[PDB]
């Protein structure tokens, strides 16, 4: 399911260069997942494009806030407990493209911060004989560890598991 | 659906809900209770969930466990748990309160380690189902845990609802390719 | 991060950083980007960086590295690397991808051994620096490897180690 | 040259070698010595180096250390150290052996753990020099460890390096 056939790799290339390839600061990385999802893609771009209910894929959220709501450049603050002394992120919506089904945001402001997170999301259709379905990449860069307390295990963890929500809810929507 | 019983499962459970999954509570504490249909063999499930020194076969997040040398499960019996950065603790020092083969009934209680819960005690369970030839089972794990001093912080049970319906549902996925 | 780059540093380095150190990941996969000021000619550093047989030179944990007899380095040569980061000790073979002397430029990947699942896949580039007439380097090496049991962050570890080795003999030797 | 004594250094230390770092092995295991020189007060790398629940402030390759709560440092107390993946143990416990303040010397065993350094005892020792009218610190650490060998000591020794070089660095980062 987050292991694409040799056929949906070279589909995804050029959408690979295009949105998910980042120029790295020196002391910075990126990850790139994938989850397969048995979904037409517009259901589950209608989920991802949300940005003011992230609450509906992703785990550890008690509540997101944006008021008589989506542009580029609108943020949110999504609180998350998964601090225990809940935490408030502040984040920007960075790209919104409904006819192509990309969309991205940055970590701008809260607990973290000094990681400089940016992520992009990308959606995906396949048809192979009369069947379709959907797959879903998301990218991010965040810098590295200066100073004990490194998350980007704990960043890709999440990633994969909040795609494997994403899965769920768009298959059981269909 | 694979977290939310059928009427007929729920019918069956009930007085295990009652004897295992059931509390009065004091003021300051907090309980739930969550259920994972999962589409393999009880004897199975129980040989995963049994494994009071392999917490990390079916749960997310643990970096590493240890035990004593020449371990020995029985009750009383403690692990130390190590969790991966990015979490409200990044150890657990843990009990095993029951170990029941012939019912499957585990359960630990939290003893140490630095994080934010305090007396969290939970309880698994493990069920047999059987229709028409087709077997597969239910598992229940409830909780409690002493609310922090914030007065109902519910960020303390939707954290721990969080983990504990995340690693369920790796114990079916584990589960069930094991099945295959 | 030797400490820190420059802006004018890292305004520099972007084009070399899309040349040499930007990777089309494969989902599963991540890259990272490490850098070190290095108070030394840059014709020095590269001397120790681009020698494929000596890893040793520059980095830690390395009880032995072996490749043919009567050595000639070039593109597709590999190397044997018998690692002691392991105590039963493991060996990698890893093969020469890229030699530029022109432009200072060499990379290697992890074709076999221990780790060779992690399709491991690194560049190192060795830039010249000028102002005001004192000269200086800086170093730029990256990876991709695939995500798993999860050692990359001891892979970040290493490389920035490895790197303030290098940053040390060369400054040593410039003496 | 950091990691290498002068012949005025080592004479001096010929005292303390002998008294800390000097071994009669036993066959099956095998010692080691390291030096390193600090251009930062001893009273400053003392109160660093014996802080026996802290070794992540100078040590690589710690994800974390914990001891028992109400923990006060005295010899016989233990702590347990997580180290990062990739790495021959994933924890080690470990029991402090020495920690003398007047003469500034500590040393642990390892006792548990999983991993390849069984029976691994070492002494840290911190040093003044002054000649003249200048100040600096030079620390030695010394190890026993019992093999399965080249392998085990190179790592070993590797380790110590490593980490005598931080706290070098972040001692000399405090002084300024
Ligand atoms: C993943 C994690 C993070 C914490 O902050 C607390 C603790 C370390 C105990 C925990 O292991 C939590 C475990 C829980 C709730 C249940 C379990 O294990 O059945
Ligand atoms: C970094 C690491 C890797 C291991 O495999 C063993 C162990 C966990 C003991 C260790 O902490 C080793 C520590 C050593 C040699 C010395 C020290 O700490 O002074």
């Amino acid at each position: 399911a987050s292991e694409l056939t040799p056929e949906e790799r070279s589909e995804l290339k050029n959408s690979i260069a295009e949105f998910h390839t980042y120029q790295l600061d020196p002391g910075s990385c990126s990850s790139l997942h994938a989850q397969r999802i048995h979904a037409p893609p517009e259901l589950v771009w209608s989920i991802v494009r949300r940005f003011d209910k992230p609450q509906t894929y992703k785990h550890f959220i008690k509540s997101c806030s944006v008021q008589n709501f989506m542009r580029v450049g609108c943020t949110r603050d999504v609180i998350v407990i998964s601090g225990l002394p809940a935490n408030t992120s502040t984040e920007r919506l960075d790209i919104l493209d409904d006819e192509r089904r990309v969309t991205g945001f940055s970590i701008i402001g809260g607990e973290h911060r000094l990681t400089n997170y940016k992520s992009v999301t990308t959606v995906h259709r396949f048809e192979k004989e009369n069947r379709i379905w959907t797959v879903v990449l998301e990218s991010y860069v965040v810098d590295m560890p200066e100073g004990e307390d490194d998350t980007r295990m704990f960043a890709d963890t999440v990633v994969k598991l909040n795609l494997q929500k994403l899965a769920t809810v768009a298959e059981a929507m269909a």
